[PDB]
């Protein structure tokens, strides 16, 4: 349906949320959760794990479903179809690459000028535990055209 799955992870503490900078690619420049494309023949779930042990170096216990965004790009084809999970229960300590440098953040410290400018949406819902369906149409990297964002009761 010109859609491609993708998974982002918040490591989400009671006092803390840790972000990576992503040091080239998309996103590069900014701090974002953990995620990627989900793989032929994986679940979604079994992508994010993966995704977050490739990036960050951690291994997840339990993840939880907290949201699905869409995300428009104007003249992309493709559709971002993205699966936002949560996690307090970790293991490892997160791991600086090539590609990404971690840092956790307090949570009214978070880095939202050096942000995906849709973060600053959907966080409060997140920080508040609450779950969400939302869609985001973008006009080159930094420009958010229109939107949608609604609370659910399941993802
Ligand atoms: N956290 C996050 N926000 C995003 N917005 C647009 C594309 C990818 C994104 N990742």
């Amino acid at each position: 349906g010109a859609s491609r799955l993708y998974t982002l992870v918040l490591v989400l503490q009671p006092q803390r949320v840790l972000l990576g900078m992503k040091k080239r690619g998309a996103g590069a420049g900014r701090w974002n959760g953990f995620g990627g494309k989900v793989q032929e023949g994986e679940t979604i779930e079994d992508g994010a794990r993966r995704e977050l042990q490739e990036e960050s170096g951690l291994t997840v216990d339990a993840l939880h479903k907290v949201g699905q965004i869409v995300f428009e790009f104007v003249g992309e084809p493709e559709l971002m179809d993205v699966h936002v999970f949560c996690t307090d229960s970790i293991q490892g300590t997160p791991v600086e690459s090539d590609e990404m440098r971690p840092c956790w953040f307090q949570l009214d410290q978070i880095p939202f000028k050096d942000m995906w400018p849709d973060d600053s949406y959907w966080f409060p819902l997140l920080l508040q535990k609450k779950k969400f369906h939302g869609y985001f149409k973008f006009q080159g990297q930094d420009t958010i055209l229109d939107y949608t964002l609604r609370e659910v009761d399941t993802v």
